[PDB]
């Protein structure tokens, strides 16, 4: 039968980061990683909410404060971990209207992207084993525009926002890759996708919370992407992703975008 939560390693003296949206994806990953003894930093915008869910899940979930619609905010978080061993960029918002975060950024691709591409290039000095970023289906109409990624001359689309978003954090995945393998990082970067939940169509969590888990805690090659074997629904196992996905120069592109509009860089 398929890998499931109840097949999670123990996380014993680990620490593992999450972002979260104070959504059942994000609260079921930290609670059963807390469950198996791991130290979970959730890391959230409504700390109120989130502290009256992790004071009740057995194990250690903390909640600490993360705006990732504003960079100043990341950038105190951050400083404020000292270490962990894998980062799980899991905080997403989903076909919103038309809006700006605090740094001029089109919300959905600066806060499922930008914001996580800020945090990871500023914890990675300090991280041990992997990153984990959660895309979507959705990834697959994605195209990255390069001259207006914040949709500033461009008519809306809440969906293929959420697309752009998504692609990008495949593309995020990849890159990052490319780069730690270059440095000599023993450091892995991995994504997930939860299936049917995140796309344009208790349990919707668990079902979701188990991709992240299987990458979080699985001997994969640097630059896997796990998810349900049929993309909806199906058993966990690495999956493929659009040609668009695998275009390398964008990927790099992207990176160097990336890099001008949140003023972080790859420290490695």
């Amino acid at each position: 039968t398929g890998w499931t939560a109840a097949d999670l390693p123990s996380f014993a003296q680990r620490t593992v980061v999450i972002t979260g949206a104070n959504s059942g994806l994000g609260a079921v990953t930290a609670r059963e990683l807390a469950r198996r003894g791991a130290t979970v930093i959730m890391a959230v915008r409504d700390t109120r909410k989130g502290e009256a869910a992790a004071r009740t899940m057995a194990g250690q979930v903390e909640v600490r404060e993360l705006d990732l619609q504003d960079l100043s905010s990341v950038r105190r978080f951050a400083d404020g971990v000292s270490g962990a061993d894998v980062l799980i960029n899991n905080a997403g918002i989903m076909a919103v209207p038309y809006a700006l975060t605090v740094d001029g950024f089109e919300s959905q691709i600066g806060t499922n992207h930008l914001g996580h591409f800020a945090l990871t290039n500023l914890l990675l000095p300090r991280l041990t084993d992997r990153v984990v970023t959660v895309s979507s289906m959705a990834h697959w109409p994605g195209r990255i525009n390069l001259e207006d990624l914040n949709w500033r001359s461009r008519r809306y689309s809440p969906w293929l926002a959420y697309s752009q978003s998504k692609l990008a954090n495949l593309l995020f995945t990849s890159e990052l890759q490319r780069r730690l393998t270059a440095a000599g990082s023993p450091l892995r970067a991995l994504a997930a996708h939860p299936g049917y939940s995140h796309t344009n169509l208790a349990t919707d969590a668990d079902f979701g919370a188990r991709q992240t888990l299987y990458a979080a805690s699985q001997d994969l090659p640097g630059d896997s992407f796990v998810g349900p074997r049929f993309g909806y629904l199906g058993r966990t196992q690495p999956v493929g992703r659009s040609r668009r996905a695998k275009d390398a120069g964008m990927a790099a592109a992207l990176w160097a975008l990336s890099e001008q509009l949140t003023k972080t860089e790859f420290p490695l």
